[PDB]
């Protein structure tokens, strides 16, 4: 079949298609998180913007994987995309906890694919993940952890005040 | 009589004059709200500015209706303007609640005039309201709802602190 | 009560609130005059613009009085606003005569408040009126008088011609 | 037949073709009006320019309808274009009266097509007319009405003087 | 419940959520179409770019609907997203035929929601669709129809040549 | 009658009015040709643009004749405008053949009027045609002939391919 494919296992090809589904799932989760914080009865603009930006980031990660799949001569295969785990996301703290859980699941999927690529002696795949995904994920998880700590310190006995202040003074808004 | 009037019912003409009175009433309400928050014993500059801007907006809406009345060949008729419902407006929360009530009453008057225009097969009137009023009102009511949520979250057990913080960190001031 | 109020009589405070009502009444009168001259069966654009500008000027005068009321520690109190004296304003000459009458009534109210301020030994009030109102009114009444003379000279036996020419060659239009 | 046509009735398609004929008729009427006022024995340059501009406007309206007909998958069908109603157009007043009559006939045709579109549940057609035709027509009829009033006021007992003055001081010329 | 919701039916709210699912489905379909034409054994860059741009457009339409849902005080509810109808999309002609079918299904959903909004006397919804969706869809379907005609004329007896030429000389590429 | 007319025969005056009708007929023919090539089932943008430009050119020629008629003191007289000869224009080749036929008929009318002007010893008319019409027509007919030759060479056994290529590589498009 493929005129270009070289050193690209069927196992890696399938795992890349699965990883695309995971990233598009994550993008959809962030879309939902974003619009929840835009509700008039929630109304935390900086929180909305934070998650909308992540929805775009995860979309872009999926696109990069798809580009790479074609560069290697694999075939993109798309599956249904499950809806996010919740319809309502609670407080900023609840939301940021759910986001860290989601990011750790993406990071583990990256690490798992690196293990497979390594076992298949596929250095192009391994360096692709190293160069465009692993550090991006470490940096984002650090950021989220920083945010969680600041959110947690602001709860005190005045949760509403703290949630407002975090949105106003840490998160980016107009 | 009119050399230009075409497809413009007497019912619509009268309802437009009434709507002008409603908008000028609303402008006057906002003038009063604005100067209340400028009192030395109230002194919330961002709140003052918010309502003064709305007084100008409602004035402008009345002017647009009057322009349209002449464009269609109707006759502007002005009636007395009642004073606002209160002389003192309480807290920012009280004020923002009164403002949302006022805006919903203007929105219902717009919707009622759209019903009449539709029934009179007056598409110029219907598109005039759609193009220059309905979405402006939806956007403003959303904004006010967002504000109400943030005000409410800041009350906690420290109402003065929360009222200060909202004025400082959400509303526009010098 | 007031933490800032000093040398500010209740009599002056009330008279300022009344003067605000007079200026907003005058603004409303000019709004009506303006839209009358915008009628397709009247259609004197320069006349329309002249009165619309005065509606804005009178609004601004009311706002300045309200600002001053708060600066002195008085309390703004708003009353109903009566509608203008006429629904239709006749010729440019009729309109300019009504405007001069209106301006002389505002000027007399200014002068009356100056008398009260003087009697109450309130030099801040007296200089406020001198600096921001008295000369503005003298200048406007002179302008209107100039206009009345030119309108009157153009009536001749050809009233329509003269009314057109005055609008075209004295008043500001596009 | 058509690969793109959706929700586009034969009735609307035919009425659009008729409306194109009406607009091109109107354009031709304005061409004739324009060149009449360019005659050396008429010689009212501002009047000539006014009508030549309207000939272009009506041409453009016909072109927009034709574009829309193709966008919806209808078929443009052209019919003969009748010549204007007069060869000589009388005074500026006669001409402006004929123009208002013409514009009211175009406005009624627009309104009639809106009724048909509404009855056919064709919201694209209805919004097309609302967005690009109805307000343009209301604005033009208001302008013409304004002009008629000023022309009429200038007739007096000196018709030639008034006709000159209107052309010089209201209408655009070099 | 909602502090802002006014004249916004539960029926419209649900239909908007369904329409979001339809637009995100369409975006996913275009993502798949785009990456198919990027395959080394397909390799039609202009075709790839055409569909990738549409994936972004449909995403943006879904985002606009979600924004509007919150502006009106409805609640966004997300459902699973089905995968596209095909894994391989055939020729440019096959692909463009599938795209027109997809667009006509989105257009019918828009028209159906307009019918519901009209029946619910919801003019804000109706004008929202008119202003941001209906004409965009008519323009896109016209474009696709134009493309289909040119593709079809190029098939002749030399399908590969024609498919190359269309991609090179009609579609945008680097 | 005319204060300016000199050396301008009634025969020339009438022939100029007829020539205006011919040019406006030709403009209408080109309008129809243009919109035919804009049909979604025809879709040859460069061909559409070619004929739309000619519709404008022929309109302008009619306007120049009308200007000249007034400059000489003749009287413009407009007649009904017949619709174009066809509703559907076939292939680019069919269309370009019809256009050359049309242009040769305009050229012969120009030449015929030059004969009349010459016989009437009307050098202003003769030079007017020489300076603004005769060479423009020769240049356009040469262009059309060039186009016909290239269209004809591209028919071969692959008519659709050739028609596409001509539109793409000879005619001006976006
Ligand atoms: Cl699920
Ligand atoms: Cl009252
Ligand atoms: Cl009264
Ligand atoms: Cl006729
Ligand atoms: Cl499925
Ligand atoms: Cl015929």
């Amino acid at each position: 079949s493929s005129q270009i494919r070289q050193n690209y296992s069927t196992e890696v090809e399938a795992a890349v298609n699965r990883l695309v589904n995971l990233y598009l799932r994550a993008s959809y989760t962030y879309l939902s998180l974003g619009f929840y914080f835009d509700r008039d009865d929630v109304a935390l603009e900086g929180v909305c913007h934070f998650f909308r930006e992540l929805a775009e980031e995860k979309r872009e990660g999926a696109e990069r994987l798809l580009k790479m799949q074609n560069q290697r001569g694999g075939r993109a295969l798309f599956q249904d995309l499950q809806k996010p785990s919740q319809d309502e996301w609670g407080t900023t703290l609840d939301a940021m906890k759910a986001a860290i859980v989601l990011e750790k699941s993406l990071n583990q999927a990256l690490l798992d694919l690196h293990v497979l690529g390594s076992a298949q002696a596929d250095p192009h795949l391994c360096d692709f993940l190293e160069s465009h995904f692993l550090d991006e994920e470490v940096k984002l998880i650090k950021k989220m952890g920083d945010h969680l700590t600041n959110i947690q310190r602001l709860v005190g006995s005045q949760a509403g005040l703290g949630e407002y202040l975090f949105e106003r003074l840490t998160l980016k808004h107009d």
